[PDB]
């Protein structure tokens, strides 16, 4: 059981020892697509690069690459996209994305501005009457309605394909409250918004994936994918306590590299999926 290996490790602070060996264990595949030179003004960080593999190709016949990956879990029967927070330049090529995927759901982890930097594009409309249009990809997207609350934000957006004129609703998860420095202190609030998007139909094998970023899209965003796959095969498994977090984690390791950036977001991800086990048990 994870809860008493939760107690040794933290009895021992031997955090940053897991996560070494996590870091040692990690695949590596090989990222040539991404390292293109024409493709560095696509990619936020030079050190972040999608496996060609897993990586989501964009059905535009001059430059099919953005700075995204597919992650499947077979066992659990949930796939999620991780992406980075789009660029000035690629706003036009996440919205793409999302309308070629299907996705019902974004799920947004980090502020627009964090540390005096920015951390991601303005990517959604502020008001309902400012429509943006993204010309290079030929979609309008509109916000319908906007419910702020104390720790998130839900959007109600509506994606236009100028192209055909067909429209999607997408919803627009904005956890707004996780701290500048460090994990959240509970994972009370975390988990609360972890059921909203479940809550909200996002998740579900109906949809295409989820699309989950934050600024890279493998810490905060590790955080929430890995929480979400270990609290459903916990749901699915004969024995719950059968669920290994490091060995789904190096799973998930497979798709995106980085996962999980900190000895801290893996104490916080036990954490969290420790306390979302007593609210499914
Ligand atoms: O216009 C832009 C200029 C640079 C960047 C960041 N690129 C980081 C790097 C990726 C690969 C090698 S260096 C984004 C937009």
């Amino acid at each position: 059981e994870m809860e008493k290996e939760f107690e040794q490790i933290d009895k021992s602070g031997s955090w940053a020892a897991i996560y070494q060996d996590i870091r040692h264990e990690a695949s590596d595949f090989p990222s040539r697509v991404a390292k293109l030179p024409k493709n560095k003004n696509r990619n936020r960080y030079r050190d972040v690069s999608p496996f060609d593999h897993s990586r989501i190709k964009l059905h535009q016949e001059d430059n099919d690459y953005i700075n995204a990956s597919l992650i499947k879990m077979e066992e659990a029967q949930r796939s999620y996209i991780l992406t980075q927070g789009p660029l000035p330049n690629t706003v036009g090529h996440f919205w793409e994305m999302v309308w070629e995927q299907k996705s019902r759901g974004v799920v947004m982890l980090n502020r627009v501005m964090e540390k005096g930097s920015l951390k991601c594009a303005q990517y959604w409309p502020q008001k309902e009457e400012k429509e943006m249009i993204f010309e290079d990809t030929n979609l309008k997207l509109t916000l319908i309605s906007e419910d702020i609350k104390s720790y998130y934000t839900v959007r109600q957006l509506e994606l236009e394909n100028l192209t055909t004129q067909e429209t999607r609703e997408i919803l627009h998860f904005h956890y707004t409250t996780w701290p500048d420095f460090g994990v959240p202190e509970s994972p009370a609030s975390f988990l609360n918004f972890l059921f909203k998007v479940r809550e909200s139909g996002s998740l579900s094998p109906e949809h295409g994936p989820v699309v989950v970023h934050c600024s890279a899209g493998i810490g905060r965003s590790g955080t929430f994918c890995l929480a979400d796959t270990c609290l459903l095969l916990m749901d699915k498994r004969k024995d719950p306590s059968s669920v290994d977090i490091k060995k789904v984690l190096l799973e998930m390791r497979k798709f995106r590299m980085g996962l999980i950036q900190t000895a801290d977001q893996l104490r916080f991800s036990y954490l969290a999926v420790i306390e979302g086990a007593k609210f499914i048990m």
